[PDB]
RNA sequence: AGGGAAACUGGUCAUCAGGCGAACUGCGGCGUUCUGCUGGCAAAACAUAGCUGUUAUGUCAAUGGCUAUUGGAUUGGU
């Protein structure tokens, strides 16, 4: 359901892809929502939700592994976290 | 630490590694091995030459192992 948007995210605007990039984006107050995998590590999973609360940045915990969230964007490798200028298709509604 | 990767790239004799962060850059960090230069150290030891116990010179320069054994390193399989 949400992969319909997340395909068009790659077309529309810029996005970060992993834990090093997403934490730099959250520190700057730049990233406006962020998406977990199921199997993201229990150091980073606790830490990323903390900065998302502090920023006022929206959270979308996606069921399915880093394999599924990797091939959601289309690229042929495993990605635990994707954070995300210009929305793809109304992400205000679809996150809820 | 920076860097932020599909036109996938890097790598082994072989399997492989990477957004849980690769290539790549630092006169990075650190461990274990390595080359050179010393100290120990020529006073010793050894080989020539000569004198009746000791005085002379000399032990140099270059650079491979497809050979073996040993120590160690990097890995794999069962």
């Amino acid at each position: 359901s949400i992969i319909n948007s997340l395909s068009l995210v790659t077309k529309s605007g810029k996005y970060q892809l992993g834990i090093d990039k997403t934490l730099q984006s959250l520190r700057n107050g730049e990233a406006k929502l962020v998406i977990f995998a199921s199997n993201v590590a229990p150091a980073h999973r606790s830490l990323i939700e903390y900065y998302a609360m502090l920023s006022g940045c929206d959270i979308l915990p996606f069921d399915g592994d880093n394999v599924d969230l990797g091939t959601a964007c289309g690229k042929y490798f495993r990605s635990s976290v994707i954070s995300i200028a210009g929305e793809s298709e109304i992400l205000k509604m679809i996150k809820q």
